[PDB]
């Protein structure tokens, strides 16, 4: 069997869509060695039925309490992101010498776009190299034009985007002292692009017509998502039961589903504000807290006042949660794993984006797929977020946004069937390999 290596990110957006591709791959026939660092393997719970190895690396930065690698990485980006590259070169460039050891001997490494550098240890070592984009090509669009210094991450026109306010543009200010780093870093994707054995994005080509083709008429790129398959689909502690025999009890499109993903962090007082909305909204909702932003909720909302109509859980999973039809409408923070997952779901959208791309999918979110409104902040009160549940729940825009996410659901499942352009996109990269 080929023996494909998989190394992403070391955060859930970028773990889970590549994760899900291996499955796809695995289910083809290949073998599959998915590169973790320990941080991440701390928080695996389940991978005995994926048929994956996994190998464990350093995670080459600071250990702080039970932080995940991006919390301490954002205490001084420039120098945190700097040691974790250093480091992941090493240890990569020392797992694949010891991989070398083992038939069936490893050919390819795809890698997390962010990673560019990881190119040149598949090059040393005489693998091909896959570069995974985890973000749309409408927005990585933005981070090339960025590199080419189109424009510079301090109306906003772009070739094949829709006209884009400034608060619209990926959201690096929000990162601070940290902001110039982010930006140079998201540039940097593209920096060898050119010297990329194969281009891999997580979308569809239906989705993003103009800018896929514009694109194309640069580089061979592969359109292969949704990588989901819209269990073997989560390492993380989703609380399933728990999940799906709640939702379960639930009538057809009453649940709203809450989530702000696994990285951002809502004040305090924004909190109150969602649990307020959430309560005064009569719906029943699901509401996914991390459980170390449990602490942030008022006194006694998880143990008593949302067990009338809530389901508040430190994690779900999402996909099943997603595709359950009792859920009626998605409040997300538009990371754009929950924004493909929930247009491919056919799931409207209410968008509460927080920073970096989030702000520009909740622009195309809303604008260019219509499958969504957004939240207006003044933070964003409970009355802004009963008004918009009002909106998607009730009002008859809801019912056309239902109706786009329906089309758009059924355009994602013709992507990845037979015939689809995705599911022709992975045949010929496996068969590129072969
Ligand atoms: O309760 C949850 C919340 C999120 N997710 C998954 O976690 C990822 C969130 O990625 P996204 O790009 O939407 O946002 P990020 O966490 O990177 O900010 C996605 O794979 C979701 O399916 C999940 O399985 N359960
Ligand atoms: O290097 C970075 C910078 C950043 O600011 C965030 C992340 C990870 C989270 C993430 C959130 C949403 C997404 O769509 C996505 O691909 C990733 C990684």
């Amino acid at each position: 069997p080929i023996h494909i290596l998989a190394f992403p990110f070391p955060a859930k957006g970028h773990i889970n869509p590549l994760l899900h591709l291996c499955n796809r791959l695995a289910s083809k026939g290949f073998k599959i060695t998915l590169i973790t660092t320990v941080s991440t393997l701390k928080s695996v719970k389940t991978s005995k039925a994926n048929g994956i190895d996994i190998e464990s690396i350093p995670d080459g930065i600071p250990q702080e309490q039970n932080h995940q690698i991006i919390t301490v990485m954002e205490m001084n980006m420039e120098l945190y992101f700097k040691q974790f590259k250093a480091s992941a070169i090493e240890n990569t460039t020392k797992l694949i010498q010891k991989l070398k050891t083992k038939n069936p001997l490893p050919k390819v490494l795809i890698y997390d776009s962010s990673m560019p550098w990881i190119l040149e240890v598949a090059h040393e070592q005489g693998l091909l190299g896959a570069s995974f984009f985890t973000q749309p090509c409408s927005v990585s669009a933005i981070y090339y034009h960025m590199l080419q210094g189109t424009i510079k991450l301090p109306m906003v026109s772009l070739p094949y985007l829709p006209l884009l306010e400034i608060k619209d543009l990926p959201g690096v200010q929000q990162f601070e002292d940290n902001s110039e780093a982010v930006a140079e870093l998201l540039a940097d994707q593209f920096s060898n692009i050119d010297d990329v054995d194969y281009v891999l994005f997580n979308t569809f080509d239906a989705l993003e017509i103009e800018v896929v083709n514009w694109m194309g008429s640069k580089w061979p790129i592969l359109t292969v998502g949704p990588t989901a398959p819209t269990s073997i689909n989560y390492l993380f502690e989703t609380n399933t039961e728990v999940c799906m025999k709640w939702l379960d009890q639930r009538e057809i499109d009453t649940v709203i589903y809450v989530s702000f993903g696994s990285l951002a962090s809502l004040t305090e007082e924004q909190m109150e504000q969602v649990s307020q909305a959430l309560i005064r909204s009569n719906c029943y909702f699901l509401w996914v807290v991390r459980e170390e932003e449990e602490n942030k909720l008022p006194k006694d909302f998880k143990e008593t006042t949302s067990k009338k109509k809530g389901l508040v859980i430190n994690w779900c999973p999402q996909l099943d949660v997603l595709a359950h039809k009792s859920v009626a409408c998605f409040m997300t923070h538009c990371g754009w794993n929950s924004t493909l997952e929930a247009l491919c779901s056919g799931v409207p959208m209410i968008c509460m984006p927080q920073w970096a791309d989030q702000t520009t999918n909740a622009k195309l979110i809303e604008h260019v797929w219509k499958i969504g409104v957004g939240v207006n902040k003044s933070i964003v009160k409970r009355e802004e977020i009963e008004d918009c549940i009002r909106q998607v729940i009730e009002s008859e825009r809801g019912k056309e946004l239902k109706r786009n996410a329906i089309k758009w659901k059924e355009l994602a499942k013709e992507a990845v069937s037979e015939g689809g352009s995705s599911c022709n996109n992975i045949q010929e990269f496996s068969s590129s390999l072969l």
